[PDB]
């Protein structure tokens, strides 16, 4: 067991092992508070998450196992990456605080696009790792679900991971209005159509991928109803064969109401951008979920001919998540949370 020492930051008390110093608030959103720090033991700037209020509930025990599993098991170049979880507790009776750390990233794409010049090249590229952290993601059957600039680290070198996985935490309010967190969303679960898979991510994909080619928001709805307008002027209404794929019978009366529209042509709205472009962003933006290209397919499509490389697009070992259809106590899933602290074995 490392020595810990203590020390209050912007109200809070932060418990943690002499390796980590330095320690300066970055921020807070409503589940955690996250310090700065460095690590004398790998020499990293890393960033540590603290967790508020981990056991308070059983939805906040459960989240709280949720985010340990899927942050344990991710291992990809693209995809952020657990060097350390700790507490400060010597026993599961005395245990009431969760730790995480990373390695430090200290910019989203918003920070880079915006306020840079992006080429084709860039365009290739930043779209290329992401595709490939996603074939990775895929194929432990993980939907990450909150894909959006805000939600992808990039670097001096164009390098790029994908954090923040969707952990079932967003409310009606946080999606409602003039809002980035509803305009990367797939049409099928901002409306709830129908059951949902991990076809979703790869329509926030096309949004960010538009996006990057044009500089503007691809459907920067003013609400959900907006929202959706626009999607179905560029890629048209639905035909017969998707409206009976739609299970709320609602829903399919609202769709039934609206002026038959046609699929605009991709080459007359992103004018100028690589022919290329134009067919892979045809292939993402399928308004059939079961149409759309997969991650898989997609890394091998011309557009990225520069990057790919068969032997280098990694799998991930199996993920059982067989515990998201469990039932337990607040105590039995601190019980688990607890186990999977202390079995964490670091990365060489
Ligand atoms: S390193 C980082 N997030 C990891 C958070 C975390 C999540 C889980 C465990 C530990 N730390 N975020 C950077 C700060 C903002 C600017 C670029 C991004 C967003
Ligand atoms: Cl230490
Ligand atoms: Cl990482
Ligand atoms: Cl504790
Ligand atoms: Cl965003
Ligand atoms: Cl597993």
């Amino acid at each position: 067991r490392p020595t810990f020492y203590r020390q209050e930051l912007n109200k809070t008390i932060w418990e943690v092992p002499e390796r980590y110093q330095n320690l300066s608030p970055v921020g807070s959103g409503a589940y955690g508070s996250v310090c700065a720090a460095f690590d004398t033991k790998t020499g990293h700037r890393v960033a540590v998450k603290k967790l508020s209020r981990p056991f308070q509930s059983i939805i906040h025990a459960k989240r709280t196992y949720r985010e340990l599993r899927l942050l344990k098991h991710m291992k990809h170049e693209n995809v952020i990456g657990l060097l350390d979880v700790f507490t400060p507790a010597r026993s599961l009776e005395e245990f009431n605080d969760v730790y995480l750390v990373t390695h430090l990233m200290g910019a989203d794409l918003n920070n880079i696009v915006k306020c840079q010049k992006l080429t084709d090249d860039h365009v290739q590229f930043l779209i290329y790792q992401i595709l490939r952290g996603l074939k990775y993601i895929h194929s432990a059957d993980i939907i990450h679900r909150d894909l959006k600039p805000s939600n992808l680290a990039v670097n001096e070198d164009c390098e790029l991971k994908i954090l923040d996985f969707g952990l079932a935490r967003h409310t009606d309010d946080e999606m409602t209005g003039y809002v980035a967190t509803r305009w990367y969303r797939a049409p099928e679960i901002m409306l709830n159509w129908m059951h949902y898979n991990q076809t979703v991510d790869i329509w926030s994909v096309g949004c960010i991928m538009a996006e990057l080619l044009t500089g503007r928001t691809l459907f920067p709805g003013t609400d959900h109803i907006d929202q959706l307008k626009l999607i179905l002027r560029l890629v048209g209404t639905p035909g017969a064969e998707l409206l009976k794929k739609i299970s709320s019978e609602s829903a399919r009366n609202y769709i039934q109401s609206l002026a038959q529209m046609p699929k605009m042509n991709f080459a007359n709205v992103f004018i100028g951008a690589n022919p290329l472009a134009v067919d892979l962003l045809e292939k993402m933006l399928v308004l059939d979920s079961d149409k759309r290209i997969t991650a898989a397919q997609a890394l091998a499509h011309a557009y990225f001919a520069q990057y790919h490389d068969p032997d280098d697009e990694p799998v991930a070992d199996p993920y059982d998540q067989s515990f998201e259809s469990r039932d337990l106590l607040i105590d039995e899933w601190k019980s688990l949370t607890y186990d999977e602290v202390i079995s964490f074995v670091p990365p060489p």
